[PDB]
């Protein structure tokens, strides 16, 4: 089984800020034949469902703007938030769906600085 | 957009007793090519990642006990769970992957009769 961490577990940053949330496999995700990576990333707000944001680790969802940004390969992943809305705050997971079980992160926690 | 409508929003049984959560699409997700269904229900305890347990609508997910029953087709679907135990608490979400965006239900909250 494929584990997937996530770091920094939490973190809070001022509005309009970068944020940066790192996440990696414990096993390649890449896939030889096609050279994809089958790695997505996730947005929950609280009291609501996740949101897929990310997918093929680079890859946009529709409706999911410029400011998001999937990024890396093979073991290691990142998601950039370029400039940060008090609407993006929230719990980030990552996820892989190379191979069964398809394994979630422990999520990352990203809250404006009070 | 397909909009994924789970119903009941919320329900509370007794231990031992089966629960079952519909969910409907506003269009059919069943692939005519492949005759297959681009739907899965997850699993999320509380403070605690999403968690797979069935897709193309009727596969369990490895290590997903066979009290889990995914069935339906097209636009409509039910996740059963046959003799409900206490670490079954928990959000229950449908998600469609036959089209961007990929869009889940709003949660079905699972909880023990008082």
């Amino acid at each position: 089984d494929i584990v997937m961490t996530q770091s920094p577990d939490s973190l809070a940053v001022s509005l309009g800020e970068r944020a940066t949330i790192n996440c990696k496999s414990s096993q390649s995700v890449l896939y030889s034949s096609n050279n994809r990576n089958y790695l997505a990333w996730y947005q929950q707000k609280l009291g609501q469902p996740p949101k897929l944001l990310i997918y093929w680790a680079s890859t946009r969802e529709s409706g999911v703007p410029d400011r998001f940004s999937g990024s890396g390969s093979g073991t290691d992943f990142t998601l950039t938030i370029s400039s940060l809305q008090a609407e993006d705050v929230a719990v980030y997971y990552c996820h892989q769906y190379y191979s069964h079980p398809q394994t979630f992160g422990q999520g990352t926690k990203l809250e404006l600085k009070r």
